[PDB]
């Protein structure tokens, strides 16, 4: 009887960061991360596209309540990340390298705590227009 | 065997609509759809990406000729939807809620009435730059 | 915990081409390819998104070092294609129609000559903003 669909919302946030691993030497960190290892940091206007999936509810015509998704993304992404320094203001990145990959995983994990089981499909993070990460929970 | 590929074409159309259900009351439609339930409607420049798939023809190099795909899209999307009020001018939406999910399904179904069997892979609809639905016939 | 992810990089290149098949007469070529068959050619600012996948490395927080990806893409896409006439300057297209489908396959194949095994996931080519091909090695 029924249709599955994927629904996405895009938002952006501003954050600064520095790429470095506490396990590596200062020289190793420079060789590996180059300009991204700048000691005082750099920054991005991150874009995040969150995709959920499920059945199109025949009564409402939606996979998910859109207000709820706004609230969920506001709580899981904007509040903790927006206008923040990832490595100093977000406790999770005290011991985790703030690569775009790890930002995608962090966002996924934050969303899975609010969202109904089985509904989250994909998190996509643009560090810049040209550099993208997609995480699907695999 | 020969290579298989996905080929897409993007178009846009302008339409107005209003989100409301026949099954819910005035109070309930307002709580669920909020500003989208505005009695006199609102509107969008919808963007649609239609993807087809198949073998790359070894003599012509094409999965599908883009001039054909433009004609199918003109018949299945532009003629019925462009510069229209969805809820009043498109009979299908007389008793279906015009959410972006249901628009993606409507376009899929129209395309299938018009296209050769087995070629459609995906229909993606942007209601705005930030709100997207993907339907893959599942 | 190991986490797989997709990582993409986008670049562009300028090239000219002409669409025609040695298996068609001039009339047929003109009928099939229309304005794309213009004898002196036409051109595009092609955009390419290359997507790799794999495990997020716990030490570096990356699936793949960007520097490498950029090198591979420079060698597989920019050097052979950028500011070129596809049909006259790229030997591969001497006997292959330079459709966007065949450009995606060509890029895929070039990339596989230099990427490690099991890393290449997707090649996406935009011939224009509105005409896209995706190839996944199928
Ligand atoms: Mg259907
Ligand atoms: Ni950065
Ligand atoms: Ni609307
Ligand atoms: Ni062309």
């Amino acid at each position: 009887r029924r249709c599955q669909a994927q629904v996405s919302r895009r938002i952006s946030f501003s954050a600064s960061h520095r790429l470095y691993s506490k396990f590596l030497s200062d020289e190793e960190n420079l060789k590996l991360f180059g300009k991204c290892n700048n000691p005082n940091g750099h920054g991005h206007n991150y874009k995040v596209v969150v995709t959920v999936h499920g059945e199109i509810d025949p009564a409402t015509g939606m996979v998910m309540n859109l207000a709820d998704l706004k609230k969920y993304m506001e709580e899981a992404i904007m509040q903790p990340l927006d206008h923040k320094n990832l490595d100093m203001d977000v406790p999770y990145f005290a011991d985790v390298v703030s690569t775009t990959e790890n930002v995608a995983v962090y966002i996924w994990d934050n969303l899975q705590k609010v969202l109904p089981v089985g509904v989250l499909y994909k998190v996509k993070v643009y560090e810049t227009d040209n550099n993208i990460v997609v995480y699907k929970g695999e």
